[PDB]
């Protein structure tokens, strides 16, 4: 069973689930919306082998960013004509990486899902590339995977870029570890 | 709790869950079935900007289409190659919109996803790119975000696209709006 | 409602959802980690059109494979720098078709969700495009589907690639068929 | 989970809840209303052994019978006394048998659990001794258990008596039996 | 599902559920502790005609009340007796209604049952005939059906007398009444 | 939710639910069947006062007890021609408390409800006055309160008395105490 709007305002009030900042309006039928970050991620190394720290760049955007799909082949010449003609303050091409502004704590009964807002998809920009199931006892902002698969896609800092949407566990989880006191 | 195809008969059969045209051999063990309908979309700008209403074109297929991924390099001479070879009505590249023949209409305690069938998604074909879920209080077709990530796909008007999986809300949701009468 | 950690290890162990093999170190709050198998396909058709067999090619790496983005444009010179320099046994570009070690069966009340591991989104490799949502009653090892969209990406046998999540369904569903006997 | 008027209606319709006869003005918020029907039986014997067969007598009412708390000491010119100024047509002291109009049968997914009238209720007189729940996959009329714990209680055939609450079960059970 | 002392904080706090008054220490694990009121009803006709208007008194007490077996013969000098000996300001035998205190509403997504307090049931005192589920949309104070099968039983004002166990229902009624 | 027999066997072998002594033949499509002990406690003070500590005896018996209706007036020779004629250990009227051999214990996401089996409720027997219901976290025997209410009955040592009827909490339960 997914949370409802109603769900949702209960247990932000009672602190079952937590989400810093909180804006009420974002409360949807049975989702809660969230908003993009002005920090983002660029990878820089050939290859990608997970048993090493990835080299990157973190860069923050005064306002917006231009997302090329990947093979865009962006030179100098066509960042600039990207930045003047639609005033946009960064261009990158493939996957960068972001972050929601909310942080959220999930309890032990609660699993929540992460889906690119509609109106993106809509122009094929997705923020997430997996189903974005999040375990029980999360704490900590969304990382974004952001990717455009038809032509460059802008954003804005703190738009509105996709929706949690929670869902109860059957029983009550074990989160991973218990903590008790002295 | 995900509806089974018990629930989703008993639903349809009260109204409670509205599809327009209904066929009841497309429910599943736990979901329904929908089609592709003829027509599509192909956006024509050079970049997105959601601020602004997009630039697109509407095209009507008699039969089939052939999906090629994103800089395929389509020239006319590779299209008059694929429409008699194999016999398609249209050849594009990169994203296209399209919809499922099926008008639904969600109740405030059903919230749906939407997910690319599988036998396609085998063929890298995917026809949405995010989590697919849609707010309970929903009414209208479903729009397809189609995408081929690997080589060419055919795709034939009617054929069956996806499936919408049903889930019970927790509670009730405010669709976001109430009517009364004089 | 998503079966909690203590769901699956109970249906686990009376047999109503099968895993073959089974470790219970890869039951997390609310899903079961499932690994990648050696054996990989590699379609060899030129646009894929399901009314035909695809024509495929089988592999099976020692170790580990590179999965390259579409259109990296692999020569023999790029490939052999690859294999020596990241002692790769494999290189490919664009979609591969991959399967997970553990066989699953989903009783009539339960249906599950594969969604491919946070850690590899991260580097926007991806082993399955749509829902990923499975049929109550599915019997089989889960297929997948592998796409890197922004640079080559080291995958290795046996890693964990992925999750099952596991939902109730409202109501008990028909799988499709009913057996007896004499 | 307990389902709503809109989930008996459609259980109802596609007969995953058989209930004959079912009338769609009984449907209530959470619940469907059953009817008292004109059979009941008495036990004879000196004391219940559950080990052996029980004696006992079929009764058929006309229209309306007295449920009389136990020890009530029902003379003959009592229970005549009864008859003739509340035109009842049997007046019965302590336990009584009954059952309801209506025949159920549940399927592997649901528990219901039968309830006496909330109106009865309020008049002392019960319908069942326990608390009433029904194994998913039951088939057949539900039996019901009447005393009065206060004064006499008249009971009309025909009338609702009691309501059956259906449940979800979490897993399909094994309805074998 | 039945909702657990953190749901029914949740559904007080937002409104979902109304309990006037609320204490929080009422709250239990899976329930919500109610209180006795200091108002009785006390039936005073023959029998119980639900056809009829019912003829009742209405009793108010100051601190408590005994609660005797049907039958046990309540002689003049036995209630003074009564009286004198465990300072309760009424005696009565047999049935007799009471109330919360507690006034309730629920939603159209909940139902209550009603159930007697644990300690009470111990000493064979009932304060509900029926299984005491309550449907979605109800508004009022719970009407007490209370009756006492072994000995005499004191009941004192205010004092927790039963317990609300609140169920989710699979999806909304129609609460229309 | 109500557990169905796939649910209680999964919770019991997992340690979730305990039961002890476990029979698996005990376990039915949405129930636990739980049996009747040995051991009884019979009140002997005029009234009940919850405010004072209770006076009562233990009893025990080998095989059998008759349970009989309150105001039964079991006099000497009632009582010897009842044992000789139903070989029971003991007589008694009005209420009596006994316990279920089971102990059990119940998680923090369970709440379970004892119910009077089925046979014993056609003859008038109850072995509960509340509705039944057990907090999440509870841990214990299950005290039983038995009442006849039409005539006589026959209870066995260990005989099935009732049933446990587990139901899912829809979040987990603060089950400090
Ligand atoms: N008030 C009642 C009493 C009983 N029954 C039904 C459900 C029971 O399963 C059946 C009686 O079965 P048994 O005669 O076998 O009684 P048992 O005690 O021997 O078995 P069980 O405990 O399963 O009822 O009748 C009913 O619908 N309403
Ligand atoms: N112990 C009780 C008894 C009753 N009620 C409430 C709920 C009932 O819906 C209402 C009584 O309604 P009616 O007077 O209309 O009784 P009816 O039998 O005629 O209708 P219903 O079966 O719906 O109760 O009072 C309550 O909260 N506690
Ligand atoms: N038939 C019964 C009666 C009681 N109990 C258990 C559950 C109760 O929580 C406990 C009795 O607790 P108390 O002695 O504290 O009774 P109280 O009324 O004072 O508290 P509570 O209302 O919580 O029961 O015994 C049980 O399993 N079966």
């Amino acid at each position: 069973m997914i949370l409802s709007d109603k769900d949702i305002i209960d247990y932000v009030t009672s602190k079952r689930i937590i989400i810093k900042p909180f804006n009420k309006d974002f409360v949807g039928p049975c989702s809660y919306d969230v908003t993009l970050g002005d920090e983002f991620i660029i990878y820089d190394d050939e290859v990608y082998d997970l048993s090493k720290e990835l080299n990157y760049k973190r860069i923050k955007i005064k306002n917006s960013i231009l997302v090329c799909p990947l093979n865009y082949n962006l030179t100098e010449e066509k960042i600039n004509y990207f930045k003047e003609k639609y005033n946009v303050d960064y261009v990158v091409e493939g996957g960068v990486l972001g972050t929601t502004n909310e942080y959220i704590e999930l309890p032990n009964d609660i699993s929540a899902q992460y889906q690119g807002r509609s109106s993106l998809g809509r122009v094929f920009l997705t923020s997430h590339q997996t189903a974005g199931w999040i375990d029980a006892g999360f704490k900590g902002k969304i990382t974004l995977e952001i990717v455009a698969f038809d032509k460059p896609v802008i954003l804005y800092k703190n738009q509105r870029i996709g929706q949690l949407i929670f869902s109860k566990l059957l029983s009550p989880a074990d989160v991973g570890y218990s903590e008790r006191k002295t």
